[PDB]
């Protein structure tokens, strides 16, 4: 039997992994979107459910100045003894923090701040022995060394116990990172990411026979990489282990799919699975032998996309984002019963600091997204419409707005310090349906009359512009509604009727 | 004592180095540029002066349909019993030939074709019994195993003598290329690239008793790379090794200078010098244990840019190229002497096939450059300027052109499918001067009314959307003067008096 990578598609980096019974759960990083670190389910490690987001609250997720540069961080999963730990940075904030649950289908807690715990990349270890351990990396604004940082921890208060220790510094790599300590058959070993998060990415293991060394380097490190092959996987790390109820042992990371030469993706990193064998010797060997594929043989683990949102229910579904934390009296449900009401501001695309925009991420190379709008502008600088959106550097938009009292549909492309009108048609109708198909190489534009059904190419895109390597940044590109008045508040407001989203 | 890496900086990549008594002589690749393949003579390895370029002659430098992805791929250079030898692959033709040269100040032969010879990157080695092998990669048009094939050759004929065979693929990255094969102390040693020439970029060495093999990888392999670390130096390899007249070792070879997150360049590959020790087990290590810095120890070499041309000559100087077989009857330095005289055609910088344009590299992060342009369009697509040019579709250009009637001095930039006009304002002079100032992270456009010398800012220009990552190819920025009519043929004629490149 065979699986796919990657398992969870779109922009999902930094997987961590927990395994409750013959239940599992997995994180990623979010950056600069709200709500924060979404949260998966599965029972075979393939197939992942979004169960929803663990970071919901203002007090829990501080985005103000955030950018895809920054925000919230690699997450780390934990359980004992009937509680969730989630530990994560706020890189804006510059701050280490535990959320807590015992039960993922509420809410978690108020954070619990880590005073004096720097770096990015925290993790928990909870040892057989009772104790617990946080692990990370050297913290910047200090200028520490390079590498691993590791010291028992009491949890209620979010205190360090004892002393905090430089346990590894890794093979060489650069930014030794993502570390989690873990004991098996007696041993410690010591998970790390080297080689920054880009086409040098590598895995490399280290082990003791106590939790803070000394560590010795894996004779065979790096234990999984990508790096200087030209394989469809591209900058594979960040791994967190598992082991199924079968028994079985699993690893699950991040990679990427660029495209184009030289490669460029723009999908984000997406969550993948490799299994692990165990050496006679009591080391790791991820995938095949240190490599791994699009398709993947699936071992023991049971083998098993059309989203459309009218806008019906007055709660958000779990697949919308905002752009930091949402100005929530700009959005309504309410309003106009059964269409998302959206209010713009003076912020633009353009801004890195809310502007009024909902938003879901791309997940498939080959998809078509549409919305039905509602807009009649009253002014020259009012604008709402449908965004292919990276950063605020990098997104393109259709949209309906005012030139010289006419109303217009407008292609728009804002790439580096570009900012242009690509197309301009007069446009006659209170609504319109904006329609984007995507495939690997281009976005397409078009729009449609709703009473004649008729559709209109306002033009196309491409994506390599808009890909990270491009843009920046530590994400993926989203599909968004938005609305703005370009520098004075939008005096008219946006209906959107629905959202399709529709994988080939 | 000291000195600074890169040695030649700019679009200088896949160097190749051969000594000739105490003097030393050095060529890179080109690509879609005319005339073809720079060589540069030293007496020191650091110190470098361009003595021309190899390919002078269209017979020696078919171009037609050549872009910064294919022409004139990776040259080596070779000298025996005062016979030079240049070996190199026409990507376009896909053919590998060789010029011959008993005199370097003088031309080239014409190209000796090497049948039924494939693959990128051939090499030549002329052993010390008389025997002389051809090395080169796998034959993509066939579809041939990834690796390094070798034959004994016939150096009057181009043909080959006996039988082509693989002799090694390398240590398992990515495009095992870039091969040459040396005799040291009875052994034969195959050098070569692995892991492309991105990131991955990495020197590898194998050694034989004979030179057919078996070849055993060296155990500390690779011997160069800065894959998986953030060193400013980046894409590290395709070496080529020389012992200095004072026997010690020394390797020359490319990297960039990549800026921004994710890192990109625009100053194209670049010639870097590394020292060599031999291992008491006999294996080479280049650098600092297979780094090197953009500061180096320079041993025993003995330690030692303003460009004005006034167009005074009839000939024109070796810092400028043509894209592709330049259309001799368009360019004229005689018409109107001390001037250069340019016709523009249908054909815009948009267009691969030759367009009106001579261009110099981009040499330095931080410059000014400069031209003074007479121009007096006749009709509305008429249009001459300097331009900042990757490819065919990552440029940006600052001009004088007609728009209903008026004459205007315009900044226009095409990025992907993006062709804009940034900034548009009436001009009332016969002549002006165009000034860009270069630093890292952008380009700056002015303008000059020359009569009173006033300056007037016209816009900006970011590095990165014309960087490699961004725009594709294996070049680095030209700064070019320009000619076109739009579509149709220019009825003006274009004269620019001099051009003026300032490092910082
Ligand atoms: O994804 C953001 C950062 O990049 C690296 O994956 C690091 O581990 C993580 O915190
Ligand atoms: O520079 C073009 C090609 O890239 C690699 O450096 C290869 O060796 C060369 O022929
Ligand atoms: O891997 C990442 C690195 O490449 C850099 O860009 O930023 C922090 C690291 O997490
Ligand atoms: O190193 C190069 C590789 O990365 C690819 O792009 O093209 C041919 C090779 O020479
Ligand atoms: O912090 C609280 C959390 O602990 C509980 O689970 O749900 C409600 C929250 O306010
Ligand atoms: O009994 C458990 C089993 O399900 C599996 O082997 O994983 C660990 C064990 O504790
Ligand atoms: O091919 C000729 C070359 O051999 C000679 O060196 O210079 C003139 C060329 O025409
Ligand atoms: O005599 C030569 C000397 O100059 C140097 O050591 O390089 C090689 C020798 O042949
Ligand atoms: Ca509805
Ligand atoms: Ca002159």
């Amino acid at each position: 039997m065979e699986y796919s990578n990657p398992v969870i598609k779109g922009f999902y980096p930094d997987p961590s992994i927990c395994r409750v019974g013959s239940d599992y759960y997995l994180v990623t990083s979010s950056f600069q979107y709200f709500p924060g670190v979404p949260i998966f389910h599965s029972t075979n490690l393939i197939n992942w459910n979004k169960i929803g987001y663990c970071l919901i609250r203002p007090s829990q997720l501080m985005l103000n100045n955030a950018t895809n540069r920054s925000g919230i961080f690699a997450p780390t999963l934990r359980y004992h003894e009937g509680i969730f730990y989630l530990i994560t940075t706020n890189v804006t904030l510059k701050k280490n923090f535990i959320v807590m649950s015992e039960d993922l289908q509420g809410e978690w807690s108020e954070p619990i701040w880590i005073d004096g715990w720097g770096g990015i990349d925290p993790s928990l270890f909870f040892d057989n022995d009772g104790k617990v351990y946080i692990t990370g990396t050297n913290d910047n604004a200090r200028g520490e060394e390079l590498g691993i940082y590791q010291a028992e921890i009491d949890l209620k208060k979010g205190s360090i116990i004892g002393e905090r220790k430089l346990i590894w510094k890794g093979t060489g790599g650069s930014y030794p990172e993502a570390p989690h300590l873990y004991k098996v058959n007696g041993w410690y070993y010591l998970l790390i990411a080297e080689g920054g998060t880009e086409y040098g990415h590598m895995v490399t293991v280290a082990r003791s026979k106590y939790p803070f060394g000394p560590f010795e380097s894996c004779p065979f490190n790096p234990i999984l990489t990508h790096r200087s092959t030209n394989h469809p996987l591209q900058a594979i790390g960040h791994a967190d282990i598992v082991q199924y109820h079968d028994g079985s042992w699993w690893a699950v990371f991040h990679g990427t799919r660029p495209i184009s030469y030289p490669p460029k993706h723009h999908l984000g990193r997406e969550t993948c699975l490799a299994p692990i064998k165990w050496t006679d010797d009591g080391w790791p060997i991820i995938g095949y032998n240190g490599r791994i594929d699009i398709k993947m043989d699936a071992g023991y683990l049971p083998v098993k996309e059309i989203i459309e949102d009218d806008f019906n229910s007055d709660i958000f579904s779990t697949d919308w984002n905002f752009i930091q934390n949402p100005r929530l009296e700009h959005y309504s449900l309410k309003g106009r019963p059964s269409w998302l009401k959206m209010r713009g501001t003076e912020k633009t695309l353009n801004d890195i600091n809310s502007p009024t925009f909902i938003g879901r991420r791309q997940e498939h190379f080959v998809c078509n997204v549409s919305t039905l709008l509602e807009f009649k502008p009253n002014q020259d600088n009012e604008e709402a419409g449908l965004t292919v959106y990276m950063n605020e550097k990098h997104h393109y938009e259709i949209a309906l707005t005012k030139k010289n009292g006419r109303i217009n549909v407008v292609l728009k492309k804002t790439v580096g310090d570009i900012q242009v009108v690509v197309n301009s048609l007069e446009y006659f109708s209170n609504t319109i349906i904006f329609s984007i198909q995507a495939n690997p190489e281009e976005y397409k534009f078009s729009f449609v009359d709703p009473n004649t059904g008729q559709t209109y190419l306002l033009g196309t895109g491409l994506t390599t512009l808009l890909s990270t390597e491009v843009a920046g940044g530590f994400t993926g590109v989203y599909f968004g509604l938005y609305a703005t008045g370009n520098g004075k508040v939008c005096t008219a407001p946006a209906f959107f009727d629905w959202f399709k989203y529709i994988p080939e």
